[PDB]
């Protein structure tokens, strides 16, 4: 009953699922902790800051990079001033895409200070558009009432009255005009897919679809569709029902109708080109011709959250690029920071920029000199010896890959599958609810299985491996791409043993 | 016409006022750009990364700090794994507000990567504690709906009708379950004081009242009432006019009538104890008084912004501490990155704290090992040698203040204020929409008239000046505790130098 200050809930939940431990020190792909005697036990690391780590844990060449900067007396703090490095990461990055993607378009970067933020430049940036295209709907449709009021009082025409149902001439525009202006100030809609992660601030979370992250917070914010990604025939139908309508006075020469016309609702769709909390799940290619039907539709901006698939981790610098996603707004973050600093950029594509953004838009720490000098180390890394870092990337994926088929090919009682790609895999969990073993059945009802499971892979083979998935029903491995032979054997040995426990229902040895 | 990727109309902007400059190297209270001929020249930083450096750029012991740190291999990413540095910062910021409050109140820390971020897990905290309340509220309504139900049926009382206006027993209480789900789901309300800022993100942008900046976001998120901090006989009945109802069925005995009760609307009042965009305006007793009676009232919390007023910056660790603001939720950011990290932290009473907030809020780059050990530097620095950092920022700020007095008593037809308190200080400027000189005239029409004064400091006294206020019309001064005597006496020279040629309204020398 002492005094504590913060993370009592999570420590205690932490400890009960044999996550307990302090990591004193980091290098590579190992974290070090401390046994009861004072000794470092090496652990291998497949969490890496969720896919911050391609590079591993405070790299020599990061370390040493950061190092001179501070020695230099970089300048950090030098808000509104020019900052060259800023249009010079945002250069490299659109190479970079044109190479990959073979479309000569261009980008202007916003950064910001994390993956949540730079998502909120985009929705904010959408919300800009669609308050563009309102005013120019609203233009047309004061025009519209005009020509048909000019129509109706010197006689040229009738108001047909069938129409009236939709709400007398003078009374009829100012109750389109109240109609019109209650539907202006309502909410925008987001669209994102089922499982979708795009960050937990109070505009973001509502992008987030892990209930119990999300629920609490619904009236704070505007709210998404979840498309459902696997039944993808009912998106069509789902956006359907979210069509709202403005009122105006259509003139045929000789008769005026109350007609309904389109309401821009959405404001965006955002995708993210593996889903983390989907268990690593790669878009398909029919489900990105769908995301890219309702952009062509909606006229609203497809948003790429490359946070975790970006710099590299899927074999390409962009995700997008490799599976085929061709949006208007991608956002960057976790790799960029070097897994030492926090950066991150919103690109806009340069025909939809609204030149407001640059000026109304700001952050304190955003496009700091420490992180900007950082952020070019790292893409000078990723992108040196002719594209040799995303080759490796592939090739060390393909071992890992291979790997986890041969593990799930053994234990397909207890693995369902293998998603994802590059260096961004995961395990799919069987519903372990009926387990025979009551330990295992009551943390698989709390959603609580995979940090059990994570527990012995620490504990008993020295393997930080964290779960993903809205019921902790996924086990992540996303590594450095310097992950050795000898580490991905070591896994394998792991998980035949964790697979063999949870077979033969080892309530004992599993849960603490 | 050449290729540009970032910041093209911000560079444009910045070029026009006289700001378009590059900083190489900073240390201390002084920034160098490069000359024609490749000379550094030193300019005195009274912007600090607008609060961020009362120890001013690159300080020798956070640089040592921060490179021992990097070789000693800390772990930046150990997310889900014991991190006891967090509970070490927030009994830290506990043992200083007991201190500086006489209370023994004690406060959870939540993490996060910006002033914004940290306001936003207040709004979000704040929804929980406003979602526990409707809970508590609507289970009570059910208990004397069946208790009015059952007296009703079984005949021992009878339905007042008289009351029926709020609207058979079954019938009364479908429609009161529907308008009680209405307001059930409407959005929450945020109260601010005018000139507020509290971020730019999706969620506090709606908290910042700078109208350019939050005006084209308005429908994303809940919205804000600016209460006038001047006019306070007059938030009382803005508030009051805010009130909602729920309907419920009172029995007294032989009788049922429908009634109203409170509905909790209001999610969390904000306040800063020295107002950044209302020009370094202090919080007042009379308004921290009312703002005390309104948190009382509505029984929502009161959140302290010390995003900008902590680490030192008014004389107190806490502006609220020195001010008398008594607050439920404190944030704090920019000096605790030292910087040259980025952190933040909302410090949330332990007995208001609901512990569903520590598993269901994160972020990748929380709580990370790097900016973690920063933050213990930093405070150690702030609370060194009994308080004497706290006594020279007090010193140099009283000296600062003098010399800003001083010239506004001789320049009183240009200025009209000296506002703010310890090192955080502003000039207010008097109107100049109607100067005699039209570059004057029409640089102050269009909200420029501090830029281009700014610009003036740059170019012809070496002073890098910011100017804050919704219209650039107050002058920003906010240097390190290191500012010299010599400093103060360049910078009296550099301002009644300005103030002397827009008394004369030199158009030619201030606008380019
Ligand atoms: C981690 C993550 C985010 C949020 O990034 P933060 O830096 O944690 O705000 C957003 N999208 C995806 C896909 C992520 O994995
Ligand atoms: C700067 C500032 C913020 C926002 O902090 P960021 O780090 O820029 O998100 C919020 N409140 C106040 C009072 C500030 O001065």
């Amino acid at each position: 009953g002492e005094p504590v200050y913060a993370d009592a809930v999570l420590n205690g939940w932490l400890t009960s699922m044999g996550l307990g431990v302090e990591y004193v020190r980091a290098e590579g792909n190992t974290v070090y902790y401390l046994d009861d005697e004072g000794r470092e036990v090496p652990v291998l690391d497949h969490a890496c800051g969720f896919g911050s780590l391609i590079f591993g844990h405070n790299h020599p060449e990061i370390i040493a990079h950061a190092k001179a900067a501070l020695d230099a007396g970089t300048v950090v703090h030098a808000q509104l001033s020019r900052q060259p490095r800023a249009n010079q990461i945002s250069r490299i990055l659109n190479d970079i895409m044109r190479r990959e993607t073979g479309r000569d378009d261009r980008y202007n970067a916003i950064f910001a200070n994390s993956g949540a933020e730079a998502n909120e430049i985009c929705m904010k940036h959408a919300e800009l558009e669609r308050q563009e295209r309102i005013t120019a709907l609203f233009a047309e449709i004061d025009a519209e009432l005009d020509t048909a009021r000019e129509a109706l009082t010197t006689g040229t025409a009738t108001l047909d009255t069938a129409s009236l149902p939709l709400v007398d001439v003078d009374g009829v525009i100012a109750d389109i005009h109240r109609h019109n202006d209650e539907r202006r100030a309502e909410r925008p809609l987001f669209l994102t897919l089922d499982g979708s992660f795009h960050g937990k601030l109070v505009g973001s979370i509502q992008l987030t679809q892990n209930e119990p992250w999300r629920t609490p917070f619904t009236a704070l914010s505007s709210p998404a569709r979840f498309l459902p990604a696997d039944e993808p025939e009912l998106i069509g139908k789902i956006v359907e029902d979210e069509r709202r309508s403005v009122l105006t006075l259509s003139l045929d020469k000789d008769t005026v109708r109350v007609v309904e016309r389109d309401f821009p609702v959405v404001a965006a769709i955002f995708v993210e080109p593996v889903r983390g909390g989907s268990g690593m799940k790669t878009v398909t290619p029919e489900l990105a011709e769908e995301l890219h039907r309702l952009r062509d539709t909606l006229g609203c901006p497809l948003v790429v959250d490359e946070v975790q698939t970006g710099i590299g981790r899927t074999g390409a610098f962009f995700g997008s690029a490799l599976l085929g996603i061709r949006g208007d707004y991608y956002t960057l973050a976790k790799a960029i920071g070097g897994g030492i600093v926090k950066n991150s950029v919103a690109l806009i594509r340069q025909d939809r920029f609204l030149p407001a953004m640059e000026v109304i838009h700001s952050s304190t720490f955003a496009k700091d000199g420490l992180s900007a000098s950082i952020a070019l180390k790292v893409l000078e890394m990723v992108e040196a010896d002719g594209g040799r870092v995303y080759q490796r990337v592939r090739e060390r994926g393909q071992r890992l890959e291979a790997m986890l088929e041969s593990v799930r090919a053994d234990h397909s009682d207890v693995v369902s599958a293998v998603w994802g790609t590059g260096l961004m895999l995961a395990l799919e969990l069987r519903d372990q609810s009926n387990a025979t073993s009551q330990a295992i059945r009551e943390k698989a009802a709390h959603g609580f299985l995979g940090y059990v499971l994570a527990g012995f892979l620490l504990r008993e083979h020295h393997i930080r491996v964290l779960p993903a998935g809205p019921r902790s029903g996924f086990l992540r491995f996303s590594p450095s791409l310097y992950i050795t032979d000898e580490e991905i054997d070591r896994t394998e040995t792991a998980l035949r043993s964790l697979f063999t426990a949870l077979r033969d229902q080892d309530g004992d040895r599993l849960v603490l």
